[PDB]
């Protein structure tokens, strides 16, 4: 194992609209902590594979996972698939699940996710900062 | 053990409305006594865990616990859960329970809590000061 | 309100190890009580559908929750999450929110005893009778 | 006022070690005295409900309190808190507020002797008869 | 919408090892249910035509998908790709999107259990009856 | 085998209109990685053979294959033949299949290909760069 | 002077989280009061235009200011700057300069209480009625 | 001045991916508003001519600019330069200088929000109606 | 010998229901005294051996042995076998026998065991603490 | 001998349905301990031999043997043959016999096997981990 | 219950060295006692059948077990396993569960003496008479 | 009460070295005294049964205890435990609880002399006569 | 970070007319404090970039920013763009905004800027000196 | 690449009249920085090629490009062709575009070029010096 039991340390689950926020969060995570690796579908997924298989890999080969909850995320079925699969694994070692409610401005929260604790506030206003610390506690735990 | 039998020294049980009062009390406690640690859900709880589990941790890993009794606290079910679980542990070592009746202006007091002694007056008017001394007696006791 | 304004009148949260016990208990409720319709994820969750989501919906769309907790239940995380979620759904119980552990030690039950008493004793048959009477009392009081 | 204007006419505060003794004593009261309805947390506190809160409510919503104190009772903190609370509820007794320690040493009883005499002597059977007569005297005087 | 607005009302995704089982299951559906027309690539895909493309079209041009998964199915890549594609076609199921593995171990089924429950149990005959009822429920709900 | 299990490392599947883009991609692939060989029909196919046989050779003697999806590619039946034959071989060793949606400007994607992951963006804007890395992962895998 | 000599008669300073509440409140004012025209930056600030500048202009070009302060408002700096600026625009209030925090704790409100009382209490519906009466009183007194 | 003193009354800056959306929007403007003539580089830039230069001229020789910004637009440098240039042409807007991103996330829009508000919301149809009303308001105010 | 004449220092004899209490006692024993080893059947017994042989090993290879007397322990025949075999060895070196009457709440005591002294009170209320000291006297004796 | 008195170190006795669980267990055993060899019938048995002879070889040339008890295992006569032959050899050197009750969820246990100790819990939930340690004790013993 | 409700009334567990002694003992029981039917694996286990399984079944399907233990018996593992299993079958004896070692030293007997006394003494003939009387006492008490 | 209301009228606690002496003494009692039935573990404890438990039961289920203490008895721990237990069973003697050490030094007898006199002197024959008379006196007084 | 979180420490926002005053201020700032870097467009901006992009860089890569408010500054749209973009960032870390009213001789102040505090007096008469100290407080804050 | 990704480092775009200024600038660039290569048409272009092709080479094989804007440059169509082709490539790697307005004395600037930043002042008066530094930033960037 030696710090990388999983290949990836975090995966940001996000729609095409949410790419700007996701990239800013990933740059913040990867840059601040130096040795962290986030999964982003543009660079870390591989063409020719099935989309579901690449998502299963993103789901299963990462220590932690972040849900950027936005109306684009609510609209997109790939985001729904990631949200549904990350439901029972939230404090787990198979991808700990961190919801960040940036696009709904910390108001609406999916009804199934309710009992699981989430990153409150908006991403730039403290959410990204909270996500990094929350992920870091799991990364230390799973090291 | 060595002064920290419990990870936390105090936990302020309070609603979203009560955050300003809770933060002022926590800053007063943490700053005045230097080495004290309060549990506050924004920083000391971890996303991805269940909310009840994070509350159980806050309840069980703290030497003392403060109930900020306010109409927001009366409204909020998480505050009710903390109040109900802290009922039989009030002078105990599993989180000594200090009620401070700031938001009801020391008038109304929950009917179950009645037989347990509480911090009288309002928080800025002496309640925070009383909470610090009351918690400090328990911290010395449990050191 | 009513005994049967919602889609379901009772719902039993239970493990795949608990199916026989839950079905026998439901047969008493659903036969004895006029117009009663219970949710059981064995029969009421159709293939193709989202069984976890449907059980999550059943907790809030029922007039009564019964939570059957067994040592097999305590080994299944998704079932435990549904039970933990049911506590978040109904902290005031909303009629029934009955933990059932009759014929089983107190140590098995989570520490929610104060505000949510469980079906206690070493008699399993008496536990079913107690739940059946409790369900009738809760439906009568709720209506 | 009345023997039976409130929901309950008698309530017995007692341990889970004391259930047989309390139920036998209640059977004498509830059979002998016309219209009498006693609270026992064994039967009157429904599963799902808040048993500690219901017992707390029973002390004030009863016309009479009997407090059964045994060496098993003195080892249970929540029961002791309910008895201590019962003293806060009824310092003038409000008809019955009877500590029962018949067949047991005086040293066991808390030092409230002056203003709240307990059922004394080495006879257990005579103690039940004394409580039964006392309950009738208190209901007659209260009405 | 309708039970039969589209060209096909049901389609069964299955292997060339599964033809007897799929045809027997379809015979129950297509005989029992009024106006029902199922796609089977055995009969509905004409020679000269593109059988893989026609089966791909059948998944979206059907009102219901049944996915028959067997150990023979799990050895055929084009069939597995059609099943994997069917999940991409209908993540919300669109009435039926039923994985059928009745009389077969859970380990065989891909990890889509949470949001897409499969026909479970050790009874093959009961599985066909469950699919038949499920197809009727899905057509009724869809219409 | 020794790095060349297949004679060719990549084959660009493209129409006569798409030759400029295909040649730029091939020059980029062959030049950047030094020892790579792409199949291009002008130089790597041999006159006197049947066109289908030369395409079968291009399909079967290459480690990877790239689909340049353009309206010329959609129009041309030879491109359709290559696309249809490369459908079930997409992550495989018989010519891994990489779609690049340059001519439709990453908008329209053939309906059958949908479930397979593709190179997003336009060729000069990052698509060629993505194709090289995606092919290189397969070339390392199949070395 | 007049109720309507200026371009706008009321203006509501509020967050993008507060749009529903502000619009509902404005609908009461603008329907009830003859000739009333309110500024809302949702509708009155045209695209292409300077929305912050237009809202800044609306504070001085209105006969009445209502300042809707919510925990979402307190997380938005430009909105807070507009509210802070509104205090600079109208320290004597000029008819309405009403902070609205009805159904919300006093701790949320900035310390301008002495010379600028806010709409207080735990009733949201009563707050709208109080603002509506206050707006009528201010327009009547101003005219 | 006038609604139509210049050669063009509206001009829409948009990508070759955006042609359908821009033409549909223009059809509403050019049909609804009397004497209106819009510049679209699809039709108004003649072959042989300098299309980039003609679009550059159209920004200053129009009474109104609408800037349609899409994720496809954000991938085209010459289009982005024309939009960036349009900001240099009309910082005070000169009637319309409307960024249109309706049905698209805020993160996509360049940080000119304060002094140049964009057409916001998740409704595309409502965005066209908002632009149409805005164009009429700008032409009326400009004249 | 050198402190470990026997391989194990203590063995907790307990039923499946009693595992929570047994584990808490074992964690308390092993953690408090640092170098102690308790036998627990889950980890210290080995599959493939006969259950009686593994129990004989647990009985014979431990310095001391604890009987957790509970109704589950009274029900279970393996617990009866351990109790019967530990009868004549109670102050001995072949597994000194410590009864702790937690589950009967120090009331009922098996009739054969009567003449042997036992740990009084309940486990959390002092019984575990007493067991540790009693075992420690034997461990010092047999060192 | 020198660590390999027997050719194989373990043999997983399992049905065709149980192959996924068996392979995961074998990968866990072979990978974790590095030099271990498990017998699996797909790779370690040789075609052309009689099935009984290959099973006799698997039974007799392995240090240890694991029974995966599942309904598929109960159904299959080859599994019955292995179970029957491994009955009297359970702690022995001719293939020590480890039962793991994964498919019956640790409930039902074959009536003959009863007196032999088994791996409790389910395979992923701790059973595989227990099997590895139990086998390792025998491998150390027989080294 | 009965002396003869089950298939067998007595069963003798014994070695292939013990056949003469067991048959002579059975002849006394089966001749003396009316309706008595004993299991002996010499005669009652038919060829082709599973002799070990049939003897295992005989222990539970008998009203009485006699366990004949000899130095020859102590050299046979399958016989010892059946005797060890018989202890697991009947720890409370269920009428007869008689170890017979008459005319043989105590050291030979396994250490189950306390709760399961063996036929003792140096007389073999007296041992048979003692077993015969014991079998009659056990059948009489059991009935 | 009676000489013979219980199952046994006398019981003799004695060693396996003491069988001849105990049987001879019992023969005098059981022959001389009408209806007398003595417990001797030599004859009254049936094989298969729990001999230690039966002797323990015999002490309380007898009308009289005789405790035969010899230097052989003083070397047997289970016998000494039964004698020590007999003192716990009958401290007031309940008729007979006679230590017999006639023909043996006082130093052999445990120090219970004051409240439990033993059969003293150097005559063994006179001791049996003294016990016989004592048993008759105790049965006569007890009845 | 280490004193330079931003590349520049200050940026003087000024028109072509104001260059003499801006250069004197910059020389005073850079020379007095030694290690400070101001952004001036003549030297610190780069030709070939768009003017807006160079201004965005000047706005975003500087710790602080100075507005030289002059009639030339009021006339120039680039100065308006800088003023408008620096409005909500005035005490912030993204370029703290210091207005110096030199050219209007501290009389006229832009209407939007009013609520933000400014450097009073004229530049040579104390304004430059005040700007240096005000910027230095922010530079110390952001170090 | 290694500092020369492009063959040329700069290209001065200038008319026949502007040759003296261009040569002085080129001598200054080439001489000052030592290893720089500028494209000048007299020496770096090759006769026999088409003039447009030689200009395309000058445009495409140079890291940076300088526009000497003069009335001769405005008159000459070759200069217009270079200016038009260098429009969208101004901060790019395909020839970064630096305008120097020497011949118009920094007054007139082509209307299309307006939004791109330029070298201000006259060439001898600082323009050449500015061009060298601006080009050097790009050369360092593209090294």
């Amino acid at each position: 194992s030696s710090r990388w039991s999983k290949d990836y340390d975090v995966c940001v689950c996000h729609s095409e609209e949410d790419l700007v926020a996701a990239q800013d969060l990933v740059s913040y995570l990867e840059g601040s902590t130096a040795s962290l690796r986030c999964f982003l579908q543009l660079r870390d997924a591989t063409p020719g594979g099935a989309i579901v298989s690449e998502l299963c890999q993103a789901l299963s080969s990462s220590h932690c996972r972040v849900l950027l909850i936005t109306p684009g995320f609510l609209q997109d079925p790939w985001c729904k698939y990631q949200m549904l699969q990350a439901l029972t694994e939230a404090p787990g070692a198979e991808g700990c699940t961190i919801p960040l409610l940036s696009g709904l401005s910390r108001a609406a929260y999916p009804p199934e996710l309710r009992f699981m604790y989430y990153v409150d506030g908006r991403g730039p206003d403290g959410g990204f900062r909270q996500v990094k610390e929350a992920v870091m506690r799991y990364l230390q735990t799973l090291s």
